[PDB]
């Protein structure tokens, strides 16, 4: 597919609460709540290690996903992501 339909068969199973409960746990990647994953705020949540990062390296999990090219993702798009590899079977 593209990446539309993406988180339709990803929500089927995420059903309406399984989202909003998400939702809360959606602000540990941005800062306080800035409803986004931009590799501005990403490359820190896993370079929160405290190493410099490399521009690759917060921009190899952009186009894993964010294929419009903003370089950023919300936690719609971000659910689909762990809906991957589901260890239930995939």
């Amino acid at each position: 597919a593209s990446m539309t339909d993406q988180q339709a068969e990803a929500r089927a199973f995420l059903s309406e609460e399984m989202i909003a409960e998400f939702k809360a746990a959606f602000d540990m990647f941005d800062a306080d709540g800035g409803g986004d994953i931009s590799t501005k705020e990403l490359g820190t949540v896993m370079r929160m290690l405290g190493q410099n990062p490399t521009k690759e390296e917060l921009d190899a999990i952009i186009e894993e996903v964010d294929e419009d090219g903003s370089g950023t993702i919300d936690f719609e798009e971000f659910l689909v992501m762990m809906v991957r590899q589901m260890k239930e079977d995939a």
